DNA sequence: TTTTTTTTTT
């Protein structure tokens, strides 16, 4: 992944231990991140064009899965 | 088809491959979009006046159909 | 209380006086800060790189909890 | 009013006609300034250490309340 | 209007072509100068007590409006 | 002259 802030992009992936991190940020995920969930996240934010650090992007991904899976 | 964010408008349409996209975002559609579902979505969001990129609109349409057809 | 501006770092804590100050600043919290809320706050601002006085860091944490918990 | 350039301090207060000043400077305030809003402001800038004239401090409070109430 | 350096005073105004100047100095004002922004600028600098040439005052206004409207 | 973290018709 790039250093510093950057816009979301198609082959981006969170860290292997992403679920661990999400737990540490108060989001307990039962099942792993599916290819579809990630593709949808990336599409949305790639369009938006805002820029963030890798770890902030992962925080956005966790918050998004939490809302996504409540429904 | 405008570039950038835009408010929804009456002759708006999702891409021709919309059904495959929806699948890639984790929305499996067994029926194609109807002119009535699309008019309903457009009328709602046109009034609202909120602005989004084309791809984000298409995600809103996918989510909206999922919910709508579940009922 | 720590002195001078400083970047956010992993072991940072707002003092035991934090809930008190938050109330003096118009943010009334029912329950204490969770390890997770804090971890999440730290991760975000540590990546951001910005530098602040302790009290200022505390106000940002208060504002964040207020928003966070409104959901 | 406090004189010269100065650092923010606990007992600081804007003028009684602060509301109308804020309007003159393009910040239309529906309600008056609360105790907590002021304590929050004062804490922030007291830590920061920067020094300003009283009126400038009042302009900073006006800009801040605007942002804060949105 | 006064020649040479002078302290800011309540009735001060910039030139009628102030928008064109501001563009020459790199500040493109999508909107012109409001009476309020002006009073705000005057109260600030009148308090500050510094003296400047008319054209220097006009540069301070222009830089100011740039920063003030960047929000 | 510079205080202001935030995907979801239901």
């Amino acid at each position: 992944v790039p250093m510093g802030k950057f816009a979301m992009y198609p082959d981006w992936q969170p860290d292997a231990d992403f679920i661990r991190l999400a737990a540490l940020w108060g989001v307990a995920l039962r099942e792993p991140v599916t290819t579809e969930e990630l593709a949808s996240f990336i599409a949305y934010w790639q369009a938006e064009g805002k820029v963030f650090h890798h770890v902030q992007w992962q925080q956005k991904l966790a918050r998004s899965l939490q809302i996504g899976r409540a429904s």
